């Protein structure tokens, strides 16, 4: 009965054209790709910017022309840019910021990826959280491993973080935490007993992007999707779209009674403006 | 009353001896540390090496002479060596491995530090796993965080950890995973379902060195102290020696009614 929010993972850092030629590279492909999820469902943008050339960036320049026409062509639509980035990059990470979206990812701790380390210093960890704050950003806190829910409790407790943590939970990353049921339930009973008010989503990379869907529907919380996370619609077939793999999660939603919450609804679900 | 093995951290590479003069920097100050600690009850060793400096090192010559030392002073006592680094050192965290101690300490993932980020790349992860499995040396994993005991259990599965696993949970440490009892628990759990005939010791920082001690005595896993991890006995007094901080948890051991294991017994519940 209750409203699901369903965020949409465009781009990422990793997929290419070759892995999957729906993947939006281009400002107008981006802008038309979350336009799409957008009237598929999607009220939450996870956006992250490419070079030309496909190559990741952090370049605000790029930002500043997608959420423009994300502003203009899916109204009301959540803004979330990502703020990851290699190892050894610092405040370049968060540069993005003082174009005021209405969201920001927060990784609270560092853990290790497929072939290398995702670096998130204690020190760099501070400073993003701090810029979010001075812009008015809400932090989507991404929490690959379990102490980074206790890391964005301890924030939320000293001020670091205000008003009432929205924390995703990510499974399926090699090297990183496993899908495992269990886990889920373990991390939303941990997420209770520190922050009572806090509100979750639910993530799965790969083949298991719609299980964490599933249990994120069943166990209370919210959904995410896109080519970012999965190129695939099924083990046969490439998805031709981010709005077709937003097609699939509001499939879900009415499967398990719950409406698929509308761009108003998403906004006062995590308090925001 | 099932035994309880007490893991001894001599050393590690923060404490100096302007913490606490009891801190062995030399190699004579760390084998009769370690022989003190031995006679004290503790059946493990936990092996850091210093230069003369009290500067941390990695030095396979120091770790050496320690191990030679430890072998004659206490016969029967497992041996464990750290492969821990800093942030961009590769293979050299593990150079000591080809000296074959009974044991190597083995972080399989990477977590938050209270200054750094305690770097492990899955390629040093693996390297190092398969450099213990060259020297038939058994594996301690350090569970720093709960992506650490899956890593650990599928490394099992694959075959890159040989014979049953033993896992280290460790807490109290800033930015990585705090002191929580539920935590632990769901560790053991988690452990248990992962790989059934796995043991485990909990390990406490500071002031959580005792009570990780007690809730390890009491979940039915083994303990870890030393003045690698505290150098106070109480709140008002410094520890003055490796062997009084293992005293202190051969009395908890008795309190919860579990005998300190042997070194004979110490190996057989390790598989060693
Ligand atoms: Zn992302
Ligand atoms: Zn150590």
């Amino acid at each position: 009965n209750k409203p699901c929010i369903i965020s949409v993972a465009i781009t990422g850092s990793l997929p290419r054209k070759k892995d999957n030629p729906a993947v939006p590279i281009t400002v107008s492909e981006q802008v038309e790709s979350t336009q799409a999820a957008f009237e598929a469902g999607a009220t939450l943008v996870h956006l992250h910017v490419r070079n030309d050339d496909e190559t990741p960036t952090s370049n605000p320049d790029r930002f500043a022309l997608v959420l423009e026409g994300i502003r203009k062509h899916a109204p009301g639509m959540i803004t979330q840019v990502s703020t990851g980035g290699r190892s050894g990059a610092g405040n370049e990470r968060g540069a993005m910021l003082s174009l005021r979206p209405d969201m920001a990812s927060l990784a609270t701790g560092s853990v290790n990826f497929p072939t290398r380390v995702y670096d998130n210093p204690p020190e760099l960890v501070d400073w993003l959280a701090a810029e979010m704050k001075t812009y008015g950003i809400k932090p989507e806190v991404e929490a690959f491993d379990l102490s980074m829910i206790f890391q964005a409790a301890a924030m939320q407790a000293a001020g670091a973080i205000v008003g009432p943590l929205h924390i995703q939970f990510v499974m399926g990353i090699k090297n990183a935490m496993p899908v495992d049921r269990e886990v889920l339930e373990f991390y939303v009973q941990t997420l209770k007993r520190l922050s009572p008010d806090a509100t979750w989503t639910g993530a799965g990379i790969g083949r298991h992007q719609l299980t964490m869907a599933r249990w994120s529907l069943e166990l209370g919380g919210h959904c995410r999707t896109g080519l970012e996370d999965n190129v695939r619609l099924d083990k046969n077939t490439l998805a031709p779209s981010n709005a077709a793999l937003v097609r699939q999660v509001a499939e879900l939603c009415e499967e398990y009674g719950r409406p698929v919450a509308t761009a108003a609804q998403a906004r006062e679900i995590m308090s925001l403006g």
